[PDB]
């Protein structure tokens, strides 16, 4: 690692150690002795510890603030990733490995709201990263080409429920783009915690998204991840939304090979994201427990469940519309984590009638 760089690594620490207002979990794990040991420490394609802490520094509301650059990332810089891995996912040791993929029985999964009282609508997505590319930031411009083109090629051979269509945004008006925005199916442009960790650049070259004719599954392309993996609907069915993930899933792998990990499980650019990759989420409104977004939060916290506003994180809530989804993804099978969310809403429906 040349002067220059660690510089800027040094100047970085001090911001974060100064920067008392600052909560991220970058800020609470990385000690002058776990900076000083992986400083100077660089992976095969040349990312360096700045490639995975600048989004943290720039942007000191970060929740976590880090992110892999490429694979090795996750070795190479361990002694950062690891205890922060540990906090976010609720417990995992030096000494855990992520269970295999277990889908689970999707027959003991249950509606969430019958009378439609609550819920408006239930989503479950999972991410993957192709075999043989790095993430985001050691990406080239024919890189993201090839990945678009290997993947849309894929989905075209999708059938019956799962046929749909690929629009790359390069193709797409201002009017369609923001359109399936606010509608909830794409995924924004412009978001500052990823420009800042250089993972958009090229924009929008090789983005896109592919869905079916009722947007009941969708595909995103090169985002945060090689793929966002979506299904969703109106209402409160999730063993019907998690069935229609679990079989586009398993279609697709068949197809496309994806970095799997012994100890981490499925790969993916930011560490909150490994394992499962799974976040099961429900469009909520609890109008008594949600006067206050603190106690929302405590309460969601207590069930391991996160909260986001409408429009998806670090936004806020529009209309008393929350966002609550299993927080942890790594460390349990993806049937655990689709039930973390099914019986913490459950319990927290429950709440909400008898709140005052
Ligand atoms: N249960 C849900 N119903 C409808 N839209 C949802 C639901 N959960 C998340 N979304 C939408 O998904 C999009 C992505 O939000 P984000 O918080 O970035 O989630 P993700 O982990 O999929 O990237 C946003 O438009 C958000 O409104
Ligand atoms: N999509 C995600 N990886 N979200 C979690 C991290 C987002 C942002 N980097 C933060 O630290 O708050
Ligand atoms: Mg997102």
């Amino acid at each position: 690692v040349d002067q220059a760089t660690l510089d800027k690594l040094e100047a970085g620490f001090k911001k974060l150690q100064e920067a008392s207002d600052c909560k991220s979990l970058l800020k609470k794990h990385l000690t002058k002795d776990v900076f000083d040991s992986i400083k100077n420490k660089k992976t095969g394609m040349g990312a360096t510890l700045l490639d995975v802490i600048q989004s943290g520094v720039e942007n000191l509301d970060s929740g976590v603030g880090i992110y892999a650059p490429d694979a090795e990332s996750y070795r190479t810089f361990g002694p950062l990733f690891d205890p922060i891995i540990d906090d976010y996912h609720g417990g995992f040791k030096l000494t855990d490995k992520h269970p295999p993929k277990q889908w689970g029985d999707i027959n003991t999964l249950v509606g969430l709201d019958p009378a439609g009282q609550f819920i408006i609508s239930t989503r479950v997505r999972c991410g993957r990263s192709l075999q043989g590319y790095p993430f985001n930031p050691c990406l080239t411009a024919e890189q993201y080409k090839e990945m678009e083109e290997k993947v849309s090629s894929t989905l075209s051979s999708m059938e019956d429920e799962l046929k749909g269509t690929y629009y790359p945004l390069t193709g797409m008006s201002k009017a369609t783009q923001q359109q399936l925005i606010d509608d909830h199916f794409l995924f924004k442009e412009g978001d500052r915690f990823l420009q800042t960790a250089n993972a958009c650049r090229y924009w929008p070259t090789g983005r896109g998204i592919f869905h079916n004719d009722a947007k009941t599954f969708l595909v995103w392309v090169n985002e945060e991840d090689h793929l966002r993996i979506i299904s969703m609907q109106k209402g409160g069915d999730l063993k019907t939304v998690y069935k229609r993930l679990v079989t586009a899933v398993d279609n697709i792998e068949s197809k496309l090979p994806f970095s799997h990990d012994d100890r981490f499980g499925f790969l993916t650019f930011c560490p909150t994201n490994l394992g499962t990759t799974m976040r099961a989420s429900v469009h909520i409104q609890l109008p008594k427990l949600a006067k206050d977004r603190k106690v929302l939060e405590d309460i969601a916290s207590k069930f391991n469940l996160q909260v986001r506003g409408t429009r998806g994180e670090h936004t806020e809530s529009e209309g008393g519309v929350y966002d609550i989804s299993n927080k942890r993804r790594l460390g349990l099978t993806e049937y655990q984590a689709v039930r973390e969310m099914q019986d913490g809403i459950l319990e927290m429906i429950k709440m909400e009638k008898a709140a005052a």
